[PDB]
């Protein structure tokens, strides 16, 4: 019945962050080139206007990806893509300061995955309002995702996206919206009705295609019990260490335990598959922008009054040949131990493919390095998480 069987096969995954929804930390020069107050796509484009903005950002969608990108993600080891797409893409709404043109892009990289054999998981990033006030969401700051006509203009844009794309067996899943902030304030109530919405649309287009969910922060188990079917419908969960306080303060050894934990009691309680649609190298929130343009970081102690840990002038820019083989080591076995503990559930997609220098966050960067490994068997460490 599936494209891909989610059910029994192992996603290993990158996703193509910044590519069709920018983020300040991932580009940073493309935000600083229009100055302090462009820290996310919104502003962006308000402040270059609809010309300049379709110019510079045309001009990144052109440059930042190539059919070369996914022959590399397929000698990685990979067998999927997760592209971040926002709304703006399939019409922005009057209004709006964003600019389209995204579509013609993600036309390609469909065309460029299939040509090196991975499948795509199309993930809707921002809908109107905001549904988590994060950057990445388009507009950072206030949730605004389920007022007004919000939640049936988000439906109109995930209509034309199903129909655009679910016609290719590449495209093997699509997910209903990226990080729906739950704790931020999205009610969840009305979440699973937009998940159900969502699940028609698809099931209108192609049965065939899996329904990607977000668990919206709430414990992916929680999740038990709504649209529980096997391959079709996949819970995405997001795990990083640097977020939290309590995961931040670990020594390597205590992340790597952390991990296993995590797999053994969130992973392998959910009765559905589970992708880890989103994790990364890095232990430290340390990368410029990484909190959001004109923030800081929990590490050095200039976010939320945090109490530092480090300084961040190594981990906030640059590219891993800057560290020593011991930062290597350590950050190759943190990678290592996410692997296997997210391949006892349903595997994992790693952020992100690319960025201009941000240490552990760059899959491209850790493979040239020696740091990323290329296959199951590729193991420099013993298995640290194990059935
Ligand atoms: C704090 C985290 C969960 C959200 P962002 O910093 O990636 O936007
Ligand atoms: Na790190």
């Amino acid at each position: 019945a599936s494209s891909f069987d989610y059910n029994g096969e192992k996603v290993r995954g990158v996703n193509l962050g910044g590519w069709l929804v920018l983020e300040p930390w991932i580009t940073p020069s493309i935000f600083d080139a229009a100055g302090a107050e462009a820290v996310d796509e919104w502003s962006l484009t308000k402040i270059l206007g609809k010309e300049e903005a379709e110019a510079r950002l045309s001009a990144h969608w052109k440059s930042f990806v190539s059919a070369g990108d996914f022959q590399r993600m397929a000698d990685a080891g990979l067998n999927h893509v997760r592209i971040p797409i926002g709304y703006w893409a399939l019409g922005p709404l009057e209004g709006d300061p964003y600019v389209d043109g995204q579509l013609e892009y993600l036309d390609k990289a469909v065309e460029w995955a299939g040509a090196a054999g991975l499948k795509v998981l199309i993930d809707l990033h921002g809908a109107p309002g905001s549904q988590n006030g994060f950057d990445n969401s388009g507009r950072r700051g206030a949730i605004q995702w389920q007022q007004g006509d919000t939640v049936e203009q988000t439906l109109d844009a995930f209509d034309l996206l199903a129909e655009r794309y679910l016609g290719s067996d590449t495209v093997a899943a699509i997910e209903a919206i990226n990080e729906p902030n739950i704790p931020g304030g999205v009610d969840q109530g009305k979440l699973q009705e937009y998940y159900g919405s969502v699940y028609g649309i698809v099931n209108k287009y192609n049965a065939g295609t899996s329904v990607v969910y977000g668990d919206g922060f709430l414990p992916v188990e929680s999740w038990n019990g709504f649209k529980t079917e096997g391959s079709k419908v996949v819970m995405d969960t997001h795990h990083y260490h640097m977020f939290d306080n309590g995961l931040i303060a670990m020594d390597i050894d205590s992340h790597i335990d952390a991990v296993c934990q995590f797999a053994h009691q969130h992973l392998e309680a959910s009765d559905k598959p589970v992708i880890v649609g989103e994790w990364t190298g890095a232990v430290t929130d340390c990368a410029k922008y990484l909190n959001g343009k004109g923030n800081g970081a929990r590490y050095d102690g200039s976010y939320a009054a945090d109490k530092a840990i480090g300084d961040c002038s190594s981990l906030a820019t640059g590219f891993v040949s800057k560290l020593s083989d011991e930062e290597r080591s350590d950050m190759r076995r943190f990678i290592e131990a996410q692997l296997d503990a997210f391949e006892l559930k349903s595997g994992w997609v790693f952020w992100t493919w690319k960025t201009e220098g941000a240490p552990g966050w760059d899959m491209s960067d850790l493979l040239e390095a020696g740091v990323f490994p290329t296959s199951p068997d590729d193991r420099e460490f013993p298995k640290q998480c194990h059935h």
